[PDB]
């Protein structure tokens, strides 16, 4: 599915990402919208073998089991493919393993470039949570 902006947040913050490991919800709803434009199916191959997954493009190298990438440390101990679910469960549990891997969320390269250094709570301006 395709969230709305105001409505990922609600769910976001539902599933306890607001303020999570020092990072406020707008980072999250920012990360979400640049990563996969809201799209819980968006799936992108990179060159080393290795597939991003879903709201959060998650990695297949080091975070979720896709069976098919070298050097797979599936450190979410989850397979990829639930992370497409349009649920977000999934998603969320394995991006605060991420987060807390002690880089917080330069993980994200949408975020990184896209998000980190802008007022992020604009993302979820007019929310009213
Ligand atoms: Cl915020
Ligand atoms: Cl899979
Ligand atoms: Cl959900
Ligand atoms: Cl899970
Ligand atoms: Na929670
Ligand atoms: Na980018």
């Amino acid at each position: 599915k395709v969230f709305g902006r105001c409505e990922l947040a609600a769910a976001m913050k539902r599933h306890g990402l607001d303020n999570y490991r020092g990072y406020s919800l707008g980072n999250w709803v920012c990360a979400a919208k640049f990563e996969s434009n809201f799209n819980t199916q968006a799936t992108n191959r990179n060159t080393d073998g290795s597939t991003d997954y879903g709201i959060l493009q998650i990695n297949s190298r080091w975070w979720c089991n896709d069976g098919r990438t070298p050097g797979s440390r599936n450190l979410c101990n989850i397979p990829c493919s639930a992370l497409l679910s349009s649920d977000i469960t999934a998603s969320v549990n394995c991006a605060k393993k991420i987060v807390s891997d002690g880089n917080g969320m330069n993980a994200w390269v949408a975020w990184r470039n896209r998000c980190k250094g802008t007022d992020v709570q604009a993302w979820i301006r007019g929310c009213r949570l």
